[PDB]
């Protein structure tokens, strides 16, 4: 012999050969992507599945067998949430959440994180990561913030841009590549209440101007598929969106990646949205709109079977989505290889120390200093036995004995340091345990093994956060008397109080956004408790997004946030207090004071009638890009070489940096412009560039700097993109704050 | 002639006669309306304004002197905010604000609240009012929620027409009759973060379905101006947005009333927006858009000159909007009698006790009883002797009681009259505010209404706050203050009955004071902590211009009451409710939210969610639209549907059977809501079509005929048009909107 099997036959007559061959009920299930949880038998065998997700490892090799006894032996597409390293793979390099990653500032890094995720996800035979997340964390009640980037859409585009690259290797041929996904496509990130997939409010001028520039990128860069969002956009589901599927993303950016929908997109029109009366109208709805992969909405078969039966669909119309889709399968040799697992490809590569190495990397840049005293680095910093690099510290000079008492519900808790979409979260149910305790360094486990000989460190759970009841629901912790008085004994014993503190599964992640951004339980007592015994307290925020956090916390000695920082997370915040690293991090989000004071996002449209609210000011408690190091960096002396432009030059900078302390640095320069007259209401700056940049004690260094004029848009009235002539500003320093910025203006010309 | 003076010639003729002779500066001139505290004189003489605003009666008689000093004496129109009430004339009747009379559900109520309002502006030479406000509270941060009839675009628009009806009377030709404005058209109240007039996220479908249904009705009916609104909608001002002046407004509608621009509208789009270049620039595009009237933007005078100059804009653009504002004066008569203010006349109709009596109606038909434990009506409900105005007489079995109020707004009158009145800010000719005479407070109601054995004390219990310059003008909040509090604290120990009156004041309210919290401010959550740990019976009275979250103290008290600014006879109103004098019949026309990041919490919410709470909150409103508490129990018992298939022209008629069975007299609003089970678009869960107020004495049963129209039974779908959509429907009927309160029925449309 047959000419779909012969790898000589070009792939659109392979394609033909296939097509021509096969039953309606075939071509319909090919379309089907189906829950591997529920059986693998029925779903290869009686609906006839092109893909399958959340496939366990036994299924994974039932469903190869399986496909052998079907009549048409088409390889199945085996794809997995692989969100931050190989997610439900017991030993698998579980690296920080894409926002801890955010948070490095470092596109080459996050490149490294996806190959290697690539490389453990290929020996265990899926073929298909729905993975990066491109959405725009804009409200931060929204409960998948933790899957984000932040909230800067070039910041996004850089780090997505990233992923996808690492994921996909050399190409459709590259044996350790695998197929990503432009994710939550488009605008889920921001509907109402911060809810999980409720209305978007969002206008096509909005979704150009905020939301579409990271998708447009990893579009035209070539990301293998799309995955089409929960929510209604003006009364719209992505799903069935004409504008946004024909106009957009096949029209203006001719996208030709397969489409797949998100989980049960076309049921929900039906059950959730109510906008179909009954499946076979959904599906018949879904078909026109030009789908391709339908995800779990197992109807879908026998509804889209009766809607060719019934003549509101055209059996045309299923050929082109199967055309699609076995085009893609021809393409990557699945009828010649269908990629099974290798056992011994598994043990080479899953977890190793290379492997390792990066995940440490990613920890240690991914801190965030957010507050300091003078407390940190912990008794002027240590260092390590000169000898060997790593290992436990030595004590130094000045502080021969030390207590360190490590406290709180976060300071030694495997699953909550991993966060969501990994292990036990939930989703795949065959890691009943998460993945193995030792592979995971929690703060404790960082102290005890780094601290020097002669000190100490002590443990107290300081505080619980929950417990579930029936209305299902939370239940927060009450304080607790007993608990908090062990840990305030620990921290009265001690030279030093780590409170490790956050959020953990049940308040996170899909139909689980939280209304108040705040620490839940007895955590706050536990803070308070802290500060108040005179022993310096330093706060350590594990947890998916960023929170509200109380006065005790603004009044302790230091603050970090971790963000979930991985498996070598631990480590790294043990590193970073003991002053065995020096601090990195810089924020790619802004912290509220209130869920009520929101925006915080760095990039408000400019207009309204005053600065502050009645109650409270409009300043965030963090804004994005900031962060410290454990030294002082002056900036001086922004020049434009050449303040006059044409729209095809690129505006040239320079600024001076000074490292005026005594330990060095790796800064991060963040370039925002803002278009001071614009024919639309527009933000008051965009984030453009960004340059590292290191600083030996008491160097100092000119560092050129560059935006390309085409990259200063807006999206005008008629939502065209366009760069328009006039006045600019560029704004330079080490983050958002107005009042930490240099400036300089430019112009460019008709 | 001189036709123009002539009555004999008609209006077209004599617009053009006296268009002819007015040279340019005095053609652009009619264009501005200009703010008479700035000065009165240069505003008529040199820049030979049309209208004016803001205007003392001391400078609404010099304006019609220096009038007549003019080369073609052109009348001007006198324009002022009489929002609830004659605003800033000393001393007129204050009325409660929007927010509380739409609490009445009475349209027929608030026409005669108009109808006298015009009475009073009438007298003072007043020609047109800034009212009413149709914006719609759809999130409880903005500043300005308490200038609306709540959230609900049924309600909204049934109150808005009954205002502009009784404003207007018979016609230009009434004596009586005012010119009414259309409010901020459209979509002022939901921009980004409750602030004001930032950027509207609105599309053309959102505004559509939620904010114009009130506008279109009111244009239709005949009100005679719209007033544009500050804030930018999807990137464009209101002031020169086609879409809405041109497609919508002007076209859809054919609307030929007169428009005025907001404050300084044409000029923040330079300053504030950062849209225009330059004030030429911001005239020019001003007159291409097609305005009337600017209000309070000068520069628009030598900006629009020299843009006639220029060639920017033709000279008979000008004209046309000259003929416009000059075809209103005429048909108003003013150049036959400009309507001068007539003393006798303000002596006659201003504060009469007709309009006490009505100002009475509906203080008394607007409070709302939240909770109650039984404690209510206090000693079982008290009489009158046997002479309506007197005090109560004891009852049976209670000689002697003591009622301590307490609270910062128990004996507070300027903030239980509201923004915009007496001295709000925005009129600077009346710095003490309305004669303290005119306004009964809480206290004052106690003091006259307990029976003469009875006793009243009072203890102001906290400081909300106070100001200071900015930390970089700003509100402070008090601290709790324990001398205050124990005094508070020991006339409630030696008490029957603590009245608490809080809630919040003017600098927590309206343009520019939006709010983050939504909380009580200062003092007053641990006076309430306070007064329910006596053990005395605590009655919480809620003085506030907007929807407060209450402290849980607040949810342990024995009653709830909600006033919103209740306007000069309120404090009696309270004291007749709580004392039994009254039946309460307030229902709430907005809902309560239990913490800023639960909203929304309107009711009418579209369709979607993945899930129904936050992990850390309920979603359930604190208080929801609809509700409010009687002193007896009515029972909903049968729903029926008479005959359920409908066609497009038909009526959708319904009955139910309503029984009181307790012990006093109720007048029960029986609320009618609307569900679309299946539709084109995602649409919301239902909507309020129809409401009846049933009279029911104890014991009584009344079978009530409802109906609602099926042309009413509408949505906007994709295309953006309000269409009724065939299908099934059903019918929820029940005294408020929460669910488990509503029988059902379902109903077809073919
Ligand atoms: O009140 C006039 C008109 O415009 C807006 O209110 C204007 C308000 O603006 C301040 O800048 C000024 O100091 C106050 O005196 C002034 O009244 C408002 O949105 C409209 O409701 C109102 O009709
Ligand atoms: O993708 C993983 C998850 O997606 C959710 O929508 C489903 O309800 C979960 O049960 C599922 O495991
Ligand atoms: O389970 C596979 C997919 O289901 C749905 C989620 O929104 C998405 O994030 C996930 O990748
Ligand atoms: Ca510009
Ligand atoms: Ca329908």
């Amino acid at each position: 012999t047959l000419p779909y099997l012969d790898p000589a036959v070009p792939v659109a007559d392979r394609v033909e050969d296939l097509l021509a061959r096969m039953t309606l009920p075939e071509k319909v299930g090919q379309m089907l992507q189906l829950d591997a949880r529920d059986g693998v038998g029925p779903a290869v065998l009686e609906k006839h599945a092109g893909s399958l997700l959340h496939t366990s490892p036994e299924n994974v090799l039932a469903a190869h067998e399986l496909t052998g006894r079907t009549r048409l032996r088409i390889p199945l597409l085996l794809a997995e949430d692989c969100i931050h390293g190989h997610s439900f793979w017991v030993g698998a390099t579980i690296f920080p959440t894409q926002l801890g990653m955010a948070a490095t500032w470092d596109p080459a890094l996050v490149e490294q994180v996806a190959h290697a995720t690539a490389v453990e996800v290929a020996a265990t035979g899926v073929h298909w990561t729905f993975s990066p997340v491109l959405c725009i964390a804009r409200d931060l009640r929204w409960g998948r913030v933790d899957e984000t980037f932040g909230e800067d859409p070039f910041l996004i585009g850089e780090l997505a841009s990233a992923m996808v690259r690492g994921y996909q290797g050399d190409g459709l041929s590259d044996p350790t590549g695998i197929l990503a996904t432009a994710k939550h496509f488009a605008g889920y990130s921001e509907t109402q209440g911060g809810r999980d997939a409720s209305e978007a409010d969002i206008s096509q001028r909005k979704l150009r101007s905020w939301f579409l520039p990271p998708f447009e990128r990893v579009a035209r860069e070539g990301c293998a598929t799309f995955m089409l969002g929960y929510q209604s956009m003006d009364g719209v589901p992505v799903t069935v969106n004409g504008w946004l599927l024909d106009d957009v993303l096949r029209g203006e950016w001719g996208y030709t990646g397969t489409l797949v929908t998100d989980w049960d997109n076309v049921g929900r029109m039906v059950w959730e949205q109510h906008i179909q009366p009954d499946y076979v109208h959904a599906s018949a709805a879904a078909v026109r709109a030009g789908n391709d992969m339908v995800m779990t909405t197992p109807r879908f078969f026998e509804g889209a079977l009766e809607a060719v039966d019934r003549g509101l669909v055209e059996e045309a119309a299923i050929d082109a989505a199967v055309r699609r889709i076995l085009t893609l399968k021809f393409r990557l040799g699945l009828f010649e290889d269908p990629r099974r697992p290798d056992v011994a490809r598994q043990q080479a590569v899953i977890a190793s120390a290379e492997h390792a190495a990066v995940n440490l990397e990613v920890a240690r840049r991914s801190l965030v200093l957010l507050t300091n005293d003078g407390t940190l680095p912990f008794a002027g910093g240590l260092d390590r036995a000169a000898g060997t690099p790593d290992g436990r510290a030595l004590a130094p000079a000045g502080a021969p004995a030390r207590t360190i008492a490590v406290v709180g519900p976060n300071a030694d808790d495997d699953h909550t340091q991993l966060g969501d979409w990994a292990g036990a979260s939930g989703q795949a149910d065959w890691l009943p345990d998460g993945h193995p305790r030792e592979m995971t360094t929690t703060v404790l486990d960082g102290f005890r093994a780094l601290a020097p000989e002669g000190w100490a460190v002590t443990h107290a759970r300081g505080a619980d956060i929950l417990t579930l009841a029936p209305d299902q629901v939370v239940v927060p912790a009450a304080p607790d008397d007993a608990l908090i008085a062990e840990a305030v004994a620990a921290a009265r014993d001690a030279d030093l109080a780590v409170a490790v503190v956050g959020d953990r599964i049940e308040l996170v992640g899909e139909g689980r956004s939280t209304a108040t951004l705040e620490l839940v339980g007895g955590q706050v007592a536990l803070l308070d408790a802290l500060v108040a015994t005179g022993t310096p307290v330093v706060v350590v925020v594990v947890a998916s997004k960023p929170l509200v956090l109380p006065p005790s916390a603004h009044a302790a000695a230091a603050v970090v946030w971790a963000a979930n920082p991985g498996m070598r997370g631990g480590q790294a915040v043990a590193e970073l207090v003991l002053g065995l690293i020096e601090p990195e991090g810089r924020l790619p989000i802004s912290f509220a004071r209130h869920a009520g004071q929101q925006p915080t996002y760095y990039n408000v449209v400019r207009g309204q009638h005053g600065v502050r609210y009645a109650d409270l000011t409009q300043s965030p408690a963090f804004a994005f890009g900031e962060g410290l190091s454990y030294t002082t960096v002056e900036y001086a002396d922004l020049r434009v070489l050449g303040t006059e432009h044409g729209p095809d030059d690129v505006v040239r900078a320079e600024v001076t940096l000074t490292n005026t302390g005594s330990r060095p640095v790796r800064e991060t320069v963040q370039v925002y412009v803002s278009d001071t007259v614009t024919s639309v209401t527009w933000a008051e700056k965009e984030l453009k560039a960004y340059r590292k940049v290191d600083l030996a004690p008491g160097e100092s260094a000119t560092v050129g700097l560059e935006v390309p004029v085409a990259d200063c848009t807006l999206v005008d009235a008629h939502g065209r993109r366009v760069v328009e002539p006039g006045e600019f500003e560029l704004r330079v320093g080490p983050s958002s704050r107005e009042d930490a910025l240099l400036r300089a203006s430019f112009t460019v010309a008709g």
